């Protein structure tokens, strides 16, 4: 989408993954989706490094709603949302952050909360540029395929004319199996900043598996289609939850960072364990998904003894290599060469290890190195050439 | 088998899901097969908790055969076995612990090692009987069901026959399908105190499930085999390596425990993390696997939120409960009472979870409960009555 917006993939946290649909407030105050929810959410991100890291957006999703007033206006639980959404937009807004909300194009959310059918797109949109939102995550349940292929391009269409800048993700093409010919890249890419593809990632190693798998089978129809203003989306970030062991987690964010993915986290960040703040928080990690090039990588080598090799190009001719076990048993010692990963003569190399920060240096192409990965783990490297 | 061992599961540690058939000692000699590494998790068994536990046995698997000498008699490899096996032996009774060894029923070992074959049954158990070996795996890798069939009570009687006390796992139903009518379970359990009946686990909780799930299936057959002296394997605990998240291996632990399973770990017990380390050294956890009267535990419920509801009978008239979350979202708030899952009479019980100490008193069957189980997690009860 043309709108200046998410030139780098957006950096922030979504509620979705962690605290779903939860709306017991009277059990479960501390977790339910709510006011206090997001006020402490945001105290957090602007406290903790979060925002100084990249992470500026608060996304509300499902469960916010609690109906349309007279005016046919959309409003929040007002239990649950007591002072409303420009309160909350205004509060994030103090502390250096982005709001985002969530609607559905269509009769219902997914969980059954009041829908934005096609009468109330143009009144929407507006609701939330008055709101000073700043993002607008538009789900498609509860539709049919001709009402998804109007909706989308009318909502882009009706956010813009509100002339606030509000970044547009899309679940359009999830519901359409994510693929040509039902789903037109180049169309999504004038309408849409960042787009789901495919299934709702779960707490768990076999779900992460699953979305890169479907990623990295469809790859040719899925890399060019991405860059600055345009995104696929693989879905959230799983880190500091209950499903993924150390190694996984690594995993996810070294190949979501290849993969020029949204870093879209949804935990606990009141409770949030060191380490997994150490991964979210990874410097470099975070400066290579941000690249200015917007080029999503691929996975460029499959070994029969189950190391994948992923990687994606940077700016100033440096890459970024993911070397991913899919083994199950113990490390791997991986002996390769750049010039068995297809790298150009003559040049002379440098890597820092993103996780390690050790530095690997006077890689020629012929060089033979060894890289030691856990199974279900990565080692990712920084690549640069030398002079 | 009949023959004193065994009449509570056996806890240890096994070499092979863990350090596999590295043998490369030149690039990796703190984590190849050797008598080095068996001498140093001996040390770690003996001075950090585990011995003092019930963890006893210290097992040799694949990849340990040199070959055969002039005799045919088994010897271990002579560079990364360089003093001998009764050497280690000796090592691994002087610190109070009991040393297993590995051997396969067939041409060769599934890492393609020196089988014992038919005509070497006798003098391999001799052999093992000489070196003062205390528990035998047999493998069934390259051989026919006739051999299987012949072989295994071959072993079993010739171990007998060396007047020595050797704790037998068989590997027999496993080749078979692990069910009647191919396996008899009748005849297994006179001729082995413990038998893997199933696939192999790997490093990751998918790996975990479907070894769960078949056992479950299959539980009104294999529940009533398991008794002191002769135990269902499922093969060996996760804990402290690289697949499972800290829910997983609290629910590994917990479940293997309900199902009287063997607590064999195979993990690096130099590098285990305390929080691992909490998990498999839980003296209450330990207890209940433990328990005297050896029953097999069941999987009792199942509901549509996917909680699922595990009971084990303990001795005096005492129960394990575990509520197991398949959930793959975020906690959930299990509502229940001991009369929904089957507990009769007017007795009053008390509770201990097992992991966090806490105690529930004044439980009636008509007393409603809420217990709080994390995905891909447990909560688990040692329930008792009071008076
Ligand atoms: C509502 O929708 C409209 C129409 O889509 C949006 O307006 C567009 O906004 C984008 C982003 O700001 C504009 O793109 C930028 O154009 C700059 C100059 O273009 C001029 O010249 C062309 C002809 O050559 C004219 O069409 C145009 O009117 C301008 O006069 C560029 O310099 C910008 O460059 C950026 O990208 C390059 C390359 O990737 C980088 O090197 C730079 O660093 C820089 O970031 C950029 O391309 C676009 O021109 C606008 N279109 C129109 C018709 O005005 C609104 O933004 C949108 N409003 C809301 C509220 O969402
Ligand atoms: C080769 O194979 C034979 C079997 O064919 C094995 O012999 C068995 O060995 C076991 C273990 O040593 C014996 O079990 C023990 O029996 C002891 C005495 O029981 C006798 O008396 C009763 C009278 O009612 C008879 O019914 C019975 O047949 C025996 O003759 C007990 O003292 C032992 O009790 C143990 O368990 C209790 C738990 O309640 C504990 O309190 C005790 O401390 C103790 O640990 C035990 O039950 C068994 O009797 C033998 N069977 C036969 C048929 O002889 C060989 O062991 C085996 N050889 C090798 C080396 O593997
Ligand atoms: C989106 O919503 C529209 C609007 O209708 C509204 O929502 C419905 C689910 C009902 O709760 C309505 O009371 C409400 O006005 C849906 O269009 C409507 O669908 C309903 C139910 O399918 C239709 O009524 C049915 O008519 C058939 C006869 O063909 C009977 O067999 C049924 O018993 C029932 O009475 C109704 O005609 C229709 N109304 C309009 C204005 O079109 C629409 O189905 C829904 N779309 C999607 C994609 O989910
Ligand atoms: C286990 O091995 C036996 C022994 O034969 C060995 O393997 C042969 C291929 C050859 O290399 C011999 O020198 C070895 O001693 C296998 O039995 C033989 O099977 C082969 C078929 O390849 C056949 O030619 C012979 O007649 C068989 N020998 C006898 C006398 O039994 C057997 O098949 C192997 N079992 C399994 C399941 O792998
Ligand atoms: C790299 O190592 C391999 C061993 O697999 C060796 O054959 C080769 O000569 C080495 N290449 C160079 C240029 O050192
Ligand atoms: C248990 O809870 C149910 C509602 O879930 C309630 O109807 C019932 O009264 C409770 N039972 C007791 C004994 O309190
Ligand atoms: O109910 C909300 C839920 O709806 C769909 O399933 C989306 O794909 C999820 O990301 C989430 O927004
Ligand atoms: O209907 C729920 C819906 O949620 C997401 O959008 C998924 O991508 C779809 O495949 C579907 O499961
Ligand atoms: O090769 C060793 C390997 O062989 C078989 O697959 C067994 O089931 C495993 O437990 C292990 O002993
Ligand atoms: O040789 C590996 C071995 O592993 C398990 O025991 C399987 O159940 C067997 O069928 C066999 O594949």
């Amino acid at each position: 989408l043309d709108n200046g917006l998410l030139q780098t993939p957006p950096m922030g946290w979504l509620a979705w993954e962690r605290f779903r649909c939860n709306i017991n407030c009277d059990e479960d105050p501390k977790n339910c989706i709510s006011e206090q929810l997001f006020m402490e959410m945001a105290d957090r991100m602007a406290q903790d490094g979060w925002r100084d890291m990249g992470y500026t957006y608060l996304n509300i999703d499902d469960c916010w709603i609690g109906g349309r007033d007279a005016s046919g206006r959309l409003m929040p639980d007002p239990k649950r949302f007591p002072h409303g959404i420009p309160f909350l937009a205004d509060y994030v807004h103090s502390l250096g952050l982005k709001l985002g909300i969530y609607a559905d194009m269509g009769n219902f959310t997914c969980m059954g909360y009041p829908g934005t059918t096609l009468d109330k797109v143009v009144q929407d949109a507006q609701t939330f540029a008055e709101w000073k939102v700043d993002m607008l995550k538009l789900d498609g349940c509860f539709s049919t395929p001709e009402e998804r292929a109007q909706g989308y391009p009318k909502m882009a269409a009706a956010l813009n004319a509100t002339g606030r800048p509000i970044a547009f993700s899309c679940s359009w093409p999830a519901y359409e199996g994510g693929l040509p010919p039902r789903v037109q890249y180049s169309l999504l890419a004038d309408i849409c900043n960042l787009w789901r593809n495919y299934d709702d990632i779960q707490d768990s190693w076999w779900s992460v598996l699953s979305i890169l798998n479907w990623f990295v089978e469809h790859q040719d129809i899925l890399q060019p289609v991405a860059g600055p203003g345009h995104w696929n989306d693989p879905d959230m970030l799983l880190i500091g939850n209950f499903g993924l062991s150390l190694e996984q987690s690594r995993a996810q964010m070294a190949l979501w960072t290849v993969l020029a993915a949204p870093l879209l986290m949804s935990t606990d960040l009141r409770t949030i364990s060191a380490q997994n703040m150490d991964i979210l928080q990874n410097p470099l990690m975070i400066k290579i998904n941000q690249d200015p090039l917007g080029i999503q990588g691929r996975r460029i080598h499959k070994e029969k003894s189950l190391i994948e090799v992923y990687m994606r190009p940077l700016s100033n001719k440096a890459s970024a290599l993911v070397f991913f076990s899919c083994r199950t048993d113990m490390p791997y010692r991986y002996h390769s060469s750049l010039g068995q990963l297809n790298f150009t003569g003559s040049v002379i190399y440098e890597a820092q290890d993103v996780y390690s920060g050790d530095i690997i240096s006077g890689l020629r192409d012929e060089t033979n190195f060894t890289v030691i990965i856990n199974p279900s783990g990565v080692v990712m490297w920084y690549l640069y050439p030398i002079k």
